[PDB]
């Protein structure tokens, strides 16, 4: 089935996590034909200024996200920045990814593939879509067994992504492939010490992704996005999350009839 | 009304005109929910090579497009080049084309806009969305009351070109978008001498333009794509266009009620 | 002997016209070992803005330029954008000049190699440096012996250029090349209705340029940078030509030696 | 005191760096206002292929490393790839390299800058010049106190970089530049299973960057390039090593009277 993963893109506390995680539990029921994961990451390793907000460490997160998946019974994905959080994280992870800029760190995915879970790489914005395959011949090699590929834009000029739709076709060749709804429009330091956005964005594009066909779209929310400690004028409000989903499922059988053969 | 644009990219001879034409009116009659326009080029005047097929002459290339509409009703239209050919290609064209790597020629536009008749601009190459502001308001001025802007893929490195869809929402403040299927693929000066392109994309980002939200499609056609004298890796095959069609009014169906409101 | 091509921008007056032309004389009885050009356009035809300045007209500008030529015994440069301008302005013009946007229209080209004038063709923002060889190639068979290509950037992402300095030892295989250093740090429709630029960049790529290897240097001058009617954030005060000119011919005379062969 | 960093891409046998730490000590030796610093890999953590060459250990190759130091008293730079790598590589180098892709990984640039030793970040292929301002403020952040900059390159469409030597003067500003004349004409992943270049680019670039002006260049070297476990297609040739460092020492020494002011 679909794959839908969401949650706010830090887990700025298990509060939150909860607060959304609730939100997605309902939608789990209402769209029993959609595969949910909740995600959200214990630590932003790479922001652009050394003041920005990063996350309460590894030990809360964890365990923020075991709450979630134990109250909820939702599934967890969640980004490791170094082969030594694989382990530790692949205890609540079902499935580990693999952050943009670290996505040709040898090391980083050969751990990520040896516990076992489901590893889902981002796609580098420094890289061409059929590069990716020598990206799945390592988690391969590593003993990983369910891998994707997640479109998340490419560098066109200097602080500015554009999505290449054909990758999708491209990639699901030797992958799973998942669209990256919100930092695809993400402007990289377009704020100076921090990474703008273009809201207005966010659904025009998921509709474009589900009409060429992938196999499941990825998008954070947050209660009140301007009030986000990462990624404000990206996240999706949850509010908004339910009609979206609505919308991709509908799209999505009209448009299967015509998706391509692999 | 969704506009459809069709036609073999050259006037190879009044034969092949009228063979696609044929074509084009089953498929007007067949879905009379599309607004049906006939298009094919009198001169290729951007050719990369001194020693490419060019065309027959504009007398030559106005005659065979007039024989077109009276044999099949169709409303036609092609690309000018120079300000002293809009007035004569007005005769037989409803909406004169103006190439990409012209839309910046404000005497061209003029010309065109002064026929009265509707112009179509295909955004340059090296033109960023909200450029086209410009374009529109110089054709206004020019006296235009029909006007479209055209989306044709953006310069990407070289020899290749990305379709970035935030262009579509962009452009549909100031005027009607088209969709160019055929020359977004298209891969500039790749073979050489001349250009080249990826037709496997072409029926996929088509689904992502409507799905995304535009007026209308550009598509060119050929009864034996491998065989055209111009943009030959590029032409769909001429059985192909109804599929290709029945699949964007599906899709425009459900997603319709999920464009943005400009 | 080294080219230095330079001049306002646009023939805003034949004041200015020789204002620009009297320091270009005193530079070139200083600098002996240097081929001047006079360059200034008698139209602006690609402005992004209807009301933006354009020009006085042809005739007016090739009397402008017929002026500067008799009063300062200086070679002239100016571009045109259909193939009927060329004839009259080969009349006073010792180079063509062909437009970025143009540097394919086959016909322009054409009409420019036919005059027996030599022609400088802009490489085109969309075009590769290894494209450029079919443009030699139509107008060798126009007719042309000296023949030019132009650097002034590449598109790179929206409203910005790159140059690509890999370009200069790849088009001298076939054509002269010309740096021009004014247009190359400008940036593409930047503010609004006009396009941008970064003066501070100008000198630094100058030098770039002439250490990697080429035929001359393009940069426009106005005696009020700020107060040109057109390309304004690039024009270099006057008074900087000879500091500037100096550098390069210092740089080439320890650089040459270097500078690979064929 | 300019900065050259050379030698072998990766530690591929003891031999190899004492082959090229020879050379690199007889250049010392003959140029003495330069500053030399050898450098190599210990791994190559983000190959292309699981199959490609990577190295023989951080024990390998901090004892290496330490042979070449102690043998021919020469500086030592190499790169870490995690955070645990910088204390332990830190007892050997002098200057600690961060890998272009990890150039925003806020806790290996903080490790490196806590071992009190130099810091140089290669700028990401998806970074902006002026986004490097943000990476110097953490590496102070850290302690760091002599901090450098290179520019290895921009993603420019797919498997090309681009130099845009607007960086030099840009990132000037906040810190030493370093110009990467090896890997700035590599083509990412141009051959499929390993990345490509373009060698005849070199020393091209080369003359560039010390034109514009930069604090150092780096340069990898090999007594026989087509024979290396990587980069083969960009590395230098050993005995070339010699004629292009008289050649930027007698372009800067020109060059540098026309260096701005940051």
């Amino acid at each position: 089935k679909f794959l839908v993963i969401a949650g706010p893109n830090a887990i700025e506390s298990e509060e939150l996590l909860l607060k959304v995680g609730e939100e997605i539990k309902r939608l789990s029921e209402k769209f029993k034909e959609v595969e949910f994961v909740f995600k959200s990451s214990f630590d932003k390793a790479n922001r652009s200024s050394i003041h920005s907000f990063r996350g309460h460490g590894l030990e809360y997160g964890v365990k923020a996200l075991r709450k979630v998946k134990e109250e909820f019974g939702l599934k967890i994905t969640t980004d490791i920045h170094e082969s030594w959080q694989a382990e530790p994280v692949a205890e609540v992870a079902d499935i580990i990814q693999i952050p943009a800029f670290l996505c040709r760190q040898t090391d980083l995915l050969l751990a990520a593939a040896k516990t076992g879970r489901a590893v889902n790489v981002k796609k580098g914005q420094f890289l061409a879509p059929w590069d990716t395959k020598n990206v799945v011949e390592k988690l391969k090699f590593g003993g990983a067994k369910e891998i994707y590929l997640t479109e998340r834009g490419t560098t066109f000029g200097y602080n500015n992504l554009v999505v290449d739709f054909r990758s999708l076709p491209i990639m699901k060749q030797w992958a799973k492939v998942i669209y990256d709804a919100t930092h695809s429009v993400q402007l990289p330091g377009g704020l100076g010490d921090k990474s703008g956005g273009m809201r207005e964005f966010i659904f025009p594009l998921i509709r474009a992704a589900v009409a060429v066909g992938c196999d499941g779209v990825f998008m954070e929310t947050h209660p009140e996005p301007e009030k986000a400690l990462s990624d404000a004028p990206t996240a999706l409000p949850l509010s908004q999350l339910e009609g979206i989903i609505e919308a991709i499922l509908e799209i999505r059988e009209v448009a299967s009839k015509y998706y391509e053969t692999i």
